[PDB]
């Protein structure tokens, strides 16, 4: 029902904009230059990474960066608290999504397991364009070679993002088509462990033809952005397919490496 | 435009009526299709294979479990074959696509050179069911627990393959729909190499276009399944992944056989 | 260039065989294994020695024990008998062997002057088991015991081979492992007296490139055989050193016999 | 996996790192003097000799030279004095290598009792420079002139050694390198007296693995640099026994001469 639909649409609207805070909205005001009013402190190097420790906030070694701890440290050990922040956000604005908080307790949880990374390359995307990506609330922009130029891991840990956020932003999805991207994907109904599906599907439905409308609507050009969309969604696969087999590495290369529950509990390889 | 849609939708089933051998129709009727007219022989167990495999037109090695390649590394070497085949079949089916022909021949090389698996994947499937698949013309039936017993590196090739088909047919598609979205796989134009997307996705879309009010015409009673249909070649492109993992990994294990050469050269990997 | 290797494999495999009648593969058909084809005539005892030229395939002198040269001494001079025509066997192998003409003789000699009784105790690796060794032809077989209880100087020469082989048989390698074993011996490179290395070195290595990738192949469950094998140029190393001892130690002993001359010329002692 | 490997090194690096003290790379510090912090003193003949007994504690005789105990006897003794320590480092070292301890007790030892002193030789190495060794904590220094002067038997008992050292130097590998070398050295599985093996070997074979990689990864240029390393293993022996068997006539010839607890135990020919 189109009228219902709307509905839908708009209802999982305000959840997106009270479960999160760095809209794509916010997070475009911070990257073009236009309007000034702060705009973002840029890390390029070194000498601003440390910089950026002033002007900005980062509850780590704010000296050195070397003997005691790396900064890859810092910077990697950094996502991973932005991470269980994420979860926090995902897993609510998951709360609200209709009928999702009825189906089988172990199931919800597994939902949230995995489509949560798949969720925060989603969202990332509107963090960052070629130049860099936003830090900390967009309270920053860390700059693409900065992170490239990084120890031997880790330095190819987001250079492989951008050629996703770059087509994906692409398609120019605003906030208020997101979140129904962001409520889909969660009830996608094939992951492991999955008890009872049917259900799962028959939510993932509703917003799927939401969702749909919400294309031609918002994007009456965009033709065909429905299915340029749902198609995006193996791009965000392999990524987190990848990023895995990188915390796969990591740690058991970096065994003093501690990981907050929620992520000790999604952190789960294949 | 309405019509012109379903005249596409047309053209392309002719084609592929012409172009493909074994049908998801054909398969079926043989498959979980009862039609007791001339069914296939089944292998369920090792032996019951050899007691078997002496028993229909195959065309390389003769039974010889003996210093003389085992059960295994003989059936894979045998999906190449097929494979092999299917390939100059979605080839000369690939030329009858509207504008593609006209392409620049190295995108339609490359076009080819990726969504030929995709589509064979999805084809292996209307030859699937829960309990295992048609071989050699569908003139036998090779177990899914059969199979499951097989070497190492082999076993646990189908299981997952299995799972897509449970998936995929679930969505019970006819020919006539596989017909186009086999066309979609073709110009998915993401690929990489391509030096003209702008004609590879122009063309696409007018099958993503032809292809929806195909899914709606014949299936009036499903809503989504477009949308369900394309929310699939994830999954496909996720079993991409794994052969080319599963088979890289023979390269360094089957290398010594250096006495695949022109056979090995006709077939290369794909 | 795995390809290249693959080759240079069966090249050099290909040389041994034409240049080494008799194989593992058989002195292994004959040895320990059974094929009960052409058993090889034992010498378990003194007395059965007699009994045995007057059977065994030599060309020379007959089991003489009535005053008439004495056994040991006649049973060790049969090796270094064996060993040049051996010799002849190696030096044509080198042949074989990438651009090994291609160097300065004063330094192919070298090689082969080294070299060769290297590749003399690796292939009596092979015409032994814990419980003796093949002669002549194999179409006999002295025993581990027999041997033992040969005189003074004797009796305890090859009980150190016996030692060694063991180890070294267990890698269950085959004449085409050895054949490329062979080869990266001869071109030592770190032969004395050399002049021009460079060359040698740089085949060696691609020998080593061969070798490495042929255990990797050939067998696939074994890991650091190269390694293991890399190990064992140093017992051949040292059992070596055992041939020169008992020789510039038999010189204050069958020396007088100057009724000899152009034999022990023609066998010299290396 | 490459992630359990480039582990077991870095473990097995800080390792040697705390337990060996002057390092190949403080040392070519040393050697290469284009700093000032301490040069070292070098010994360029008995001139210069009694000099060190002056900045250096040379812990022997610095007034009369031959009565009450000579020169060579003087450092030959003062060389061992090292192998004690030598001993020290590795045995303390040695119980690092993961599952060491973990043998046999006997084992464990012979371990020790042999690869003892090829490790000794493999360590004298980056002591010496082409023109020298460093001695004494890397302060002093001995020429190679200077020793190759002294009474008839010692007099080359380091020229050979230097050699050794020269070749293997150009290995240009380092202390992350070496540590494993050390290890896999420990690691035999050849031993005279090796009631368990298959555990040393499966153990080694670790050592191996992680060994390969980390060659590649520290030399990518370094072709073969392995097979090479592994060549030297042989080379390492020669010297061995050559000492070892000029390590005899110094104790039938000086028959007051002692040899400390340790060496003693680790000292026996063939
Ligand atoms: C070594 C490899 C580094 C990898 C990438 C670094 C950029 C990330 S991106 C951004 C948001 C986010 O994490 N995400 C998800 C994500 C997951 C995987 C990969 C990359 C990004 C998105 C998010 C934002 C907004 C809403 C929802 C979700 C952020 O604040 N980041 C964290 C860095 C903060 C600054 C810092 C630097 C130094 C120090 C010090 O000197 O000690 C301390 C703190
Ligand atoms: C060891 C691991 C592999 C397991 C899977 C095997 C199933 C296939 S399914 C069928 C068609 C096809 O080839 N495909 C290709 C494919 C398979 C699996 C994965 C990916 C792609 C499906 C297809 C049909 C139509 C069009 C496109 C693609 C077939 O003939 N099969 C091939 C085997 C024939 C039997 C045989 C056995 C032994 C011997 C002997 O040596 O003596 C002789 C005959
Ligand atoms: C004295 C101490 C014992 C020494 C070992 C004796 C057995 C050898 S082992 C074998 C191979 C070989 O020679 N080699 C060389 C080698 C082995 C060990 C050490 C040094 C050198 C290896 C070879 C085989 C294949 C290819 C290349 C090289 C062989 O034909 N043998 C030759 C002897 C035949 C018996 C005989 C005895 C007496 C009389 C009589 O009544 O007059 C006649 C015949
Ligand atoms: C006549 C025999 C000559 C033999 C070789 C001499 C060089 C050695 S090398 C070095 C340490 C070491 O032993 N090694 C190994 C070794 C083994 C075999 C041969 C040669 C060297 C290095 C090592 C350390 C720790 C671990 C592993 C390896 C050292 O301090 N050296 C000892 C001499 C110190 C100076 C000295 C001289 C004279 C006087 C006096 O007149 O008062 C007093 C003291």
């Amino acid at each position: 029902e189109s009228a219902d639909l709307r509905a839908l649409a708009k209802h999982l609207y305000d959840s997106y904009i009270k479960s999160f805070p760095l809209t794509k909205a916010k997070a475009r005001a911070i990257l073009t230059g236009k309007t000034t009013d702060k705009s973002p402190f840029v890390i390029y190097d070194m000498n601003s990474l440390m910089m950026g420790e002033d002007k900005i906030k980062f509850k780590h070694i704010t000296p050195l960066q070397e003997q005691s701890k790396e900064v890859a440290i810092r910077i990697f050990q950094g996502c991973q608290f932005r991470s269980v922040e994420a979860v926090q956000e995902i897993t609510e604005y998951a709360k609200s999504i209709p009928g999702f908080v009825n189906l089988d307790l172990n199931d919800q949880v597994t939902l949230l397991k995995y489509g949560v990374h798949e969720i925060i390359y989603t969202m990332l995307a509107s963090l960052m364009n070629k130049d860099g990506v936003l830090i900390s609330e967009g309270q920053g922009f860390m700059t693409r070679e900065f992170l490239k130029s990084l120890r031997k891991p880790f330095g190819d840990f987001m250079e492989p993002k951008f050629e996703f956020a770059v087509k994906f932003n692409a398609l120019e999805l605003d906030d208020s088509d997101l979140a129904i991207f962001i409520a889909v994907i969660i009830l996608s109904g094939d992951r492991p462990g999955l008890l009872n599906v049917k259900p799962i599907e028959d939510i993932q439905d509703n917003l799927l033809q939401a969702l749909e409308l919400q294309l031609k609507l918002n994007h009456p050009e965009s033709s065909q952005l429905f299915a340029k969309l749902l198609q995006k969604m193996t791009d965000l696969r392999q990524i987190v397919t990848e990023h895995v087999q990188l915390l796969q590495v990591i740690k058991k290369t970096e065994t003093d490496m501690s990981l907050h529950p929620l992520l000790q509990e999604i952190y789960k390889d294949l």
